């Protein structure tokens, strides 16, 4: 009885987002989900309805044959993900040629899990996990984002290109730290790279293990001076903070994850402790046209998104007559309040287009010289699909080459900064991971 | 479509079993299984129809109300067992009101994820892990198998008996290792016994990272002589092997999980320097019972169990395409039989079942005889809580329950490896661990 987001078409790709937020934990048994989501939710919910009218007014891909959807929720969670998957397959059981999400890599598996058995292929925009490279396992699954294990690569890269020979290696504990950090130490014995104090930091550590840390880090000075740390954020936080206790600075050369990246939350307080840092993050460029769109949509308007009157109350804290708040919604509030464009956008499309573009090769090839749908493409078959997403290439929205390997893994690019005390303290850029390639301004780091 | 091993019933008990070994690696996009398994397989199948064949006769036991079945492969894999789970749930889009089974962690933790979504109760009479006992997670889960938290726990009471103040710790990278270690260190953290040397290592390591462990680990000799070795089998073979590669012999007391358990493979080529250790593994009491039906099992009598004649081919290596004789129908299922060493907790898992049943028809139905409306159709989501409050007198005479997380009592063997009065290196049964209580002869 959950609601969903409709366009007929042709073909019907299927979406999970994360609409709303988990279940609270008494909440969990029934499944019933958190708040409202904008940016995880709510703007991909509508740059999907967007994407699917730009590709269907487009006479260059798919001139003929139109893209529908069926987009649910995920609230995050993989027993509300898997609840609705099943919803996908359960007349079968307009089919769906295909699914793009959900966000993050736990819930994207136990879905796969579940399309893989009726070979529907699936494309992730933003789960990252290595795990998920394992075509034995995940053999319908794709993504247009980088896999974690080219942050193990781009930060190797880093080490080898100012000559180090030995460095200190840290991670979180859990999948994103140890998977990562194996990534890298994989690589390092195979390129002639020592690894000095190795340490595994639990989610929960107090600051004596901290403390500890930082202990057995500084033992290690001054041959090891690069610390490797492939952590969440408050790992990294922690370290600090143990730098602080013991009255030291400067000694180390951290280089992080993009659990660190250019957050603030991270250094807050520990500016002068953090300064020097070297960090990645995903490169995500805003995409323009996607707030040309969201930015103008009304609520009186808006009919195709179910979630947008409950959006809209959350949105300008306000009810609308016939539940939390005062004041009664116009209709006439401005989106453009404290606007922030969801930083995944630029994939999220992408994933989109790459699903068109796997269609448009399929016809190609099964329906040669048929407008539109031939018998060979009635129903879709999704594992032939498969094989002809895995092959496409585009050029993306953001003017990226977008194109899978042969174990549907995307392309990496990523932005290396360098935390500088400025005149405050910024992360600043100093080059970029493009592809295989690092490049960076040595002077300027 | 994959075989189904069914028998019509007022209420349906679904079961995954290993009817098949996991597909080959080039067999796994397709889900075509491997040879068929007897232990694992067909025994479970066939414990289950006489089960339940003899609860129906049963007076007592859910008098007027017949329990039927649908038993499926899982064949030890997550991807077929998902398929197949999905196969009885297809109904709701007659309904299952259970499933027993299937029999490793991993794979009931996948089936569990979409069992929990239908309210169907989930009773496991070999997944150990103590993953399972996260409610939040795993809300339909329940065992009559102990967790391996137990395991840590009768590890530490062994620990403690011998008045040793200092141990070392070594286990296998992974859910079982780390998940039984920790166990054991928390418990260690709140009784008094301290830690001297802590590491972890993969089974496929290789000499060096073994040489460094037992390095490391004589390093804190003296004081620490004993090592608590919560270890799948390679990773025990792995140290004995670094023992010899150094010429050292005797030094620690080795205390092992059920990873080590008494395996032979464990152990070849190094029983002197394995000599002395201590392990432990669950209690499997034979169940005469089932030996006396199953082994009177004909090729021409038995129709219901549609793998049969897989079976028999292969084991009797005979065709009715692989082998050259043909089959009577009259070889003997004796030779080289062997019981399944799970029997007595499948039977359990399905007499749990029965009496949660039972106990809901003895609540919602009083009085009645047979079903009545409010048990038509059967409330999963109630049928789990009148499970999780049954208790009963188990098929080898113990008491069977759960604790709020549906959580089984332990009871494990405890052995000794020793040199005979003869001149055999043998594991020697030494005492039990039973529900709390060791036990231990000199
Ligand atoms: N890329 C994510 C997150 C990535 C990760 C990958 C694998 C396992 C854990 C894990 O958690 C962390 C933690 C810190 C930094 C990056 C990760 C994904 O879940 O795949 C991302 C969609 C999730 C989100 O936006 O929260
Ligand atoms: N109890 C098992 C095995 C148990 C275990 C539990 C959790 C994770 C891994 C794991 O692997 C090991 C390794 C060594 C010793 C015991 C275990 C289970 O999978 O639960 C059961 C399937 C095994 C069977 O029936 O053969
Ligand atoms: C590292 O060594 C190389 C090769 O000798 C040399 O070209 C370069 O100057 C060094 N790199 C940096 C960043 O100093
Ligand atoms: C919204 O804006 C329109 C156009 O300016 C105006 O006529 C209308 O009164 C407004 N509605 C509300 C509820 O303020
Ligand atoms: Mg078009
Ligand atoms: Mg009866």
């Amino acid at each position: 009885q959950r609601s969903v987001a409709r366009m007929d078409g042709d073909v019907i790709i299927g979406a999970l987002f994360s609409v709303h937020h988990q279940p609270p934990a008494e909440k969990v048994p029934e499944r019933k989900c958190g708040e409202i989501r904008e940016q995880y939710g709510i703007q991909r919910v509508e740059a999907m309805f967007h994407t699917l009218d730009k590709i269907n007014a487009d006479p260059v891909l798919l001139p003929n044959i139109t893209l529908g959807s069926e987009i649910r929720d995920s609230c995050w969670h993989s027993s509300v993900a898997l609840e609705q998957s099943i919803e996908f397959i359960r007349d079968s059981l307009k089919p769906i040629a295909g699914v793009i999400g959900p966000g993050s890599s736990s819930v994207a598996i136990q879905v796969q899990n579940l399309l893989q058995l009726f070979d529907i292929p699936q494309i992730a925009y933003s789960a990252t996990s290595i795990d998920l490279s394992d075509k034995t396992l995940y053999k319908y699954f794709l993504r247009v984002v980088p896999s974690d294990t080219l942050q193990a690569r781009a930060m190797l890269d880093i080490v080898k290109r100012y000559n180090w020979t030995y460095v200190s290696a840290v991670h979180t504990e859990g999948n994103y730290g140890e998977s990562g950090m194996d990534a890298f130490k994989e690589l390092a014995a195979q390129e002639g790279l020592s690894i000095a104090h190795s340490d595994k930091i639990y989610s929960n550590a107090g600051e004596k293990s901290f403390d500890r840390l930082l202990r057995k880090l500084r033992e290690r000075l001054p041959k090891a001076r690069v610390v490797v740390c492939f952590c969440e954020g408050m790992t990294v936080r922690g370290l600090l903070s143990a730098m602080r206790r013991l009255g030291v600075v400067g000694e180390f050369s951290l280089i992080g994850s993009d659990g660190w990246a250019d957050r603030d939350e991270v250094i807050e307080g520990y500016e002068v402790e953090a300064n020097g840092g070297i960090t990645i993050k995903l490169q995500s460029p805003e995409v323009r046209s996607f707030d040309d769109y969201f930015l103008k949509l009304r609520l009186d308007t808006n009919t195709r998104n179910p979630w947008f009157p409950e959006f809209w109350q959350h949105r300008f804290q306000c009810r609308l007559p016939g539940p939390n708040f005062k004041r009664i919604c116009t209709g006439n509030e401005s989106l453009e309040e404290n606007y922030v464009q969801d930083s995944k956008m630029g994939f999220v499309i992408n994933a989109i287009y790459a699903m068109a573009h796997g269609l448009q090769n399929m016809h190609h090839a099964l329906c040669p010289g048929h407008v539109g749908l031939c018998d060979a493409m009635k129903p879709i078959d999704g594992s032939k699909l498969l094989d002809f997403l895995i092959k496409s290439s585009f050029i993306g929205v953001s003017g990226e080459e977008v194109w899978f390997d042969e174990k549907g893994d995307a392309p990496g690019r990523y932005d290396i900064m360098n935390l500088q005390y400025t005149e405050r303290y910024d992360y600043v850029h100093v080059g970029t991971w493009h592809e295989g390639v690092l490049n960076i301004d040595d002077y300027k780091i």
